[PDB]
């Protein structure tokens, strides 16, 4: 009925198996926070880098009427 | 005792791997806040891009 | 030769680009080395996973002896 | 005037570059704590299964 020596070990890695493998939920949280933050920054940069190409064209095209 | 020895080597164990836990919600919780930094940034893009397009414009091309 | 202003218009969103740029890269790699702490994990919890399985199997050939 | 306003946001805009750039050196530095810390865990786990798995198997031939 009690647990053996062995049974206890047994146990004990069971334990830290479930936590190390419970951290998942709370890892991918962030990770999903992180890679979805990542993605907003590239977003702001595609828009800059639009303005960047709709002002060059604009700079291009002046200089023509000169 | 070996046996006190191996009981606190758990619980240290145990403790680490629940704080690691908290840095994640730490993390979480930074990086909302930046979110509302980048909204913030996004903003002032946002009207840096309209103010040079719209003189750029004006001034034919 | 002194930039017209249009110039000056163009000169300034470029830096804005590189600015950008910069900040995006900073996160990007953060975002990797969270990543790779991520696959660290996957990798203990899978050789803690394995000792699991080698424990039980000893449980149950320790118990096997009893006869 | 249009002088006071424009100067207002081109340093509006530098500021909060800025203030997402210092943002992200507390992010690193937390970066670093979980790294570290899983190093930390991944030493621990490498004992716990090395000495559960020798006590396994002493009482195997025990």
């Amino acid at each position: 009925q009690a647990l053996s020596e062995i049974e206890t070990r047994h146990s004990e890695i069971i334990k830290l198996e479930n936590s190390i493998r419970e951290l998942h939920d709370m890892f991918m949280d962030m990770a999903m926070l992180v890679e979805s933050q990542g993605e907003m920054i590239d977003r702001i940069e595609y828009n800059v880098e639009h303005a960047v190409d709709y002002v060059e064209r604009a700079v291009s095209d002046t200089k023509k009427a000169v």
